[PDB]
């Protein structure tokens, strides 16, 4: 059964947008440096954006920044930022300004995640993944689109998720209960700031080979229709579509990029796909 | 006509829905219990023989609202001053809420705090204090009563008030709908991390209830996307409330229960403003 | 104590009427399929409440012996109708006879339906048809007619559609079943908007497994109230629904299933079985 | 710059073709309703990036006029098969001639449908069950009898619903449409998670208002116009490709923002203006 999910869910894992689409754009990227934010920062510079990334360790992003500016022959700048603080923030959107302009792509993508009982996790542990993900989310929103409503200027939002934002999930809640008002936001602000040319669109990723939480891959898998996990190009080729020129009319939308992964474990008779084809002819009987 | 078809057939019933003395022996901590909806929901459940523990900021708007219920119900209601943002503060309170009255039964996470204005003219410290507020507020409660009930090997009915913009976004009331939203998903994420605690947890998704205010005519043309014709009143979420903290929604969990009038799937619906269309108009639209 | 203790102690039915004896005093319920199962259980509470109930199925003989028992038992008439609810001729007379017997109803309860545990495959395209039919098409004639007559006579009702939970979701094994519920929740929601001028409200409930080989034991593990629903809790949610003190709740969609559809929904929720002395290993690591 | 500028500068429509040119060769593409407005536009970036199109639906006329068309414009061959998708005998037909003109079905495009605008006090019973009709179960029938015919030949296939904005929310006046619609959409999510097996993927596009009086609708779109079924087709066709392999289950609004600008209870203070707002903070 393995055979016709390798063979028809093949990943494509090369550049889908048209070569130098993205000539004169700037991108500023929230974990840029690592993980999903590079790979989306790969291929943004790559198809010619003047990218700018932003998080904490100074070091890694530096790194990263001269590795995909030798790639791809356009300079992708580094700045610190702890989302947070919104000092940090306000000097990252004035140094992002200063460096590169006003930014057509703005991708939140920095997050923190603990994996818990929620009853073991202090106010302190809650009150840090909220910090990063929502108010950091808010505050980098909350200044860009300050400075793009005085600047006469707009641009594309992305916030990156996950599916069980939409759904709450045991174990990982300080996550969902952010990552949900991060869902709220890109909402609301479709609706608002529509108006200066600012629209606001969802991913939501399934597990990607970075999942989180040998043999836990393969029990990952069986509840992924795709058969497999999705990688980070597929996943960047899908942040480009949303925040290219193409998807213009594209705002306040929601996208799962998860192999199906929600809609096999949400629905309550999926639990059925272990029954043989034998088993059903007897069930089928009565 | 509309109105008086809408009157007849909506007409709200603001009397006790629950059989007498149903809350005997219960107890049940509100925040935000000194006013408002809290308040409505607090006068309810005393009514019904409920030990009541209110929560807020102004222990004096408290106390007189403990006092207010008390008297008119027989039934004791407790005042402690809490800032829920506060953890600590959050801490000293579920442990007096202990004390006091004992653990509790139903645990509603009402306080709230809001600001109506462009996104745009909002500092980073105005979102923080809606988000701390409404998100970390309903989580730190949460967060120590859930931890003092496994610890006591004890359950209990959670209720979290949100609002019907908490599932769609709205502009205007932006780190609301962000933080409500992150209070529904904690909801749905504990009904199926604790239930097995005996913990279960719903919400109330509410339009706009009777409680700027002026001519009047705002709450003409609010009215006017309320399929019910009429705003909500505070008897009737508080018998919402009630129901759902109650022992015959024991088997209800994870849910999330519009108390709108209507007015989400009005303004929702693509087409519903073609509602103001005569049957005139219609005839001849039909005949195209 | 254990997992199941406390769910025991902490979530045990209460399988008394709710609301106050008489509060249905004056009020005409129609109720499709109130002959068996759940639709019975609401006939059951709403007759002893002091509603004048009429139930309409296909046979008329089970129909006849459920009206007998639920009138002797609460000493409230009950009147039965025979009806195809696919049937728009049979509809039509049997709202006719409903007004004629009874009068105009003051509750609607949508509560027929037929449905099919098969994979999707194996099905014929009359199978389909013959589940959207009775769910969907049965619910809108049912829905259209007594909704046509309401808004003849100037009176008001309030309507309420038994779904599932997986409408919402989608679900696998039961698609038909699922495609057609979708669709009565939207005209639910459709006409709780379009119909308020008329007096008529629209709610939905969605039900996780009611209890009435093995696979029951099975269920439960991914219930957290750690038990099947009950038809007199679901009769008290009904009730309180078509209630007056429900006067304003008009387009709600409420779960009823113990918490099923968010345990199964969330990503992380399979950790539910981890320990207390296992879960400080996983610590450890992180 | 006023709103209207805003709107225009930065979500100014690109109608070109997005992706690669001849990246659907070796692909057929299968469209109902494919003669005419949305289905015409997926149906020729289709076949104009590559893809061999079978096209059907009830008139034979214009689903040949459409289809001689699309094949001079491109270069590729497509063609037109009659079929009243509400019938399960001229889908089974036209499944069998799919096959045999073209081959097993790569692309399933779910795209025909019909609708009135009506009060529902104002609509026979056989005028809602031709809405179910055409869009429930035709979308039903075509998808179980080519589902069925790809499990036996062991091959998959991306499948695509078009369905509207107002499936999820529900929507007075489109009731009959509203209903099947959300049908449709619960079918994908079913079969997304059913056929994963079967190497068979299922998503949803839900389209606001698309240029094919009504125009003050565009009040309620924060985009500021309407879209165009080349955009439409750009985010159908990308669905449809081996770039969203992984892609399942999911549910696209193509809407300008207008579903979250009608469903958000105070973006009706979308027309105060910057002095107005002063006075309200007092
Ligand atoms: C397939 C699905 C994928 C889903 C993924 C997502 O959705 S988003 C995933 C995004 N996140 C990630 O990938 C990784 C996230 N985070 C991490 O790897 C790291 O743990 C971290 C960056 C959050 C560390 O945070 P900080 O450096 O700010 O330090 P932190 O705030 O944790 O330390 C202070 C408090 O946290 C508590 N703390 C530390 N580690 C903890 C842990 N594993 N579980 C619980 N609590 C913990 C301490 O007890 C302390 O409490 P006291 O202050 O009371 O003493
Ligand atoms: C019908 C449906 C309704 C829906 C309702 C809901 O969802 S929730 C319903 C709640 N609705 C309400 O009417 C709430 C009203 N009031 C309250 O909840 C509370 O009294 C309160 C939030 C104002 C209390 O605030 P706190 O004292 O906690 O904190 P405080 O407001 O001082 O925080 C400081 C920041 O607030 C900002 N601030 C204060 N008023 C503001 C305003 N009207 N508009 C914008 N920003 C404001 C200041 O600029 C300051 O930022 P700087 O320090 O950077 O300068
Ligand atoms: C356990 C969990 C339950 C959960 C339930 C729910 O959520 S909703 C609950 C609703 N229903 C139920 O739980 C249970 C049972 N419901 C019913 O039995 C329904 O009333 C019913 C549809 C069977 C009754 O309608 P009919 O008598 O018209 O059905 P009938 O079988 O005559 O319809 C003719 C077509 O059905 C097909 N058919 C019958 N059984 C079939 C099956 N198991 N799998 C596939 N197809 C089947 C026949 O092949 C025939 O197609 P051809 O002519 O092409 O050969
Ligand atoms: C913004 C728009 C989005 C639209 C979304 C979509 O998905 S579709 C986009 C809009 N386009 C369309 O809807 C196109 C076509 N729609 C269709 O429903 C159909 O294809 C069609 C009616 C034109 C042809 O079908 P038929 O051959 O069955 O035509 P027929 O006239 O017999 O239709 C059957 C029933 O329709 C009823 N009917 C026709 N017009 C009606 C109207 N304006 N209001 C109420 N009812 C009407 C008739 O009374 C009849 O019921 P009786 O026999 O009882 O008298
Ligand atoms: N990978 C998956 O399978 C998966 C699944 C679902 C959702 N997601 C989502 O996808 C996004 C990226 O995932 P990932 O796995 O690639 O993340 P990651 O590489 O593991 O690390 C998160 C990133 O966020 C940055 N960051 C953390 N805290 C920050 C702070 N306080 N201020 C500024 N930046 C901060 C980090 O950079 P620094 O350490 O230098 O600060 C890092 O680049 C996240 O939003 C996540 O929720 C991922
Ligand atoms: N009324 C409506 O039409 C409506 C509509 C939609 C949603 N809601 C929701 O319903 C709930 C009640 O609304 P309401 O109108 O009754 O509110 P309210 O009376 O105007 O006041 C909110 C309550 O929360 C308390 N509170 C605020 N900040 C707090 C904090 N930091 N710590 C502890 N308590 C705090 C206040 O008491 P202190 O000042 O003493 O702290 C007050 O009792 C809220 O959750 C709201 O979001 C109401
Ligand atoms: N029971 C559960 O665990 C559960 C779970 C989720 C959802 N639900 C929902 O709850 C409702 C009741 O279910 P139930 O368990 O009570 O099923 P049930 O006991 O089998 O009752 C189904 C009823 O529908 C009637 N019916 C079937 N086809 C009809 C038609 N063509 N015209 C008129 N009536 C028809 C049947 O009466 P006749 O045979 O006389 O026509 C029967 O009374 C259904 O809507 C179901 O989808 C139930
Ligand atoms: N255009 C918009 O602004 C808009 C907005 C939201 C959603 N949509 C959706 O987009 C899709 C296409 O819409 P459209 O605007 O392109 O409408 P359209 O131009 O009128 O196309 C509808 C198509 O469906 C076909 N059709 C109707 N009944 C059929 C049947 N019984 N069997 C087979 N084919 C049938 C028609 O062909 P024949 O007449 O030859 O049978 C026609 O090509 C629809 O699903 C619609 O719901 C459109």
């Amino acid at each position: 059964t393995e055979a016709l999910q390798s063979k028809f869910f093949s990943p494509l894992q090369k550049a889908m947008l048209p070569p130098n689409s993205f000539q004169g754009k700037v991108a500023f990227i929230t974990g840029g440096g690592t993980g999903l934010g590079k790979g989306m920062t790969t291929l943004l510079s790559s198809l010619g954006a003047q990218c700018v990334i932003a998080s904490r360790k100074m070091d890694v992003l530096k790194a990263t920044a001269e590795q995909i500016s030798s790639q791809t022959g356009n300079k992708v700048h580094a700045i610190q930022c702890d989302v947070r603080d919104p000092d940090m923030v306000q000097n990252t959107v004035s140094e992002l300004i200063k460096v590169a302009g006003h930014p057509n792509i703005v991708i939140n993508n920095a997050a923190g995640n603990f994996i818990s009982p929620t009853e073991r996790l202090s106010p302190n542990a809650w009150k840090t993944i909220t910090d990063i993900v929502l108010n950091g989310t808010a505050f980098v929103t909350l200044e860009i689109g300050k400075q793009l409503i005085k600047a006469q200027k707009g641009a594309a939002f992305l916030s990156i998720t996950t599916i069980y934002a939409e759904t709450g999930s045991g174990f990982v809640v300080p996550s969902a209960s952010a990552k949900a008002g991060v869902e709220a936001m890109s909402k609301s602000l479709a609706a608002e700031w529509g108006k200066y040319g600012m629209r606001f669109n969802v991913i939501q990723p399934g597990p990607i080979k970075t999942g989180a939480f040998g043999t836990f891959e393969k029990e990952m898998i069986g509840r992924i229709p795709c058969g497999r996990l999705g990688t980070v190009e597929e996943l960047a080729n899908l942040a480009a579509f949303l925040c290219s020129d193409y998807a213009s009319w594209i705002n306040g939308a929601v996208i799962k990029f998860d192999g199906g992964e929600e809609v096999l474990i949400s629905g309550e008779f999926n639990d059925l796909r272990k029954v043989t084809k034998e088993q059903w002819d007897t069930i089928e009987e009565l």
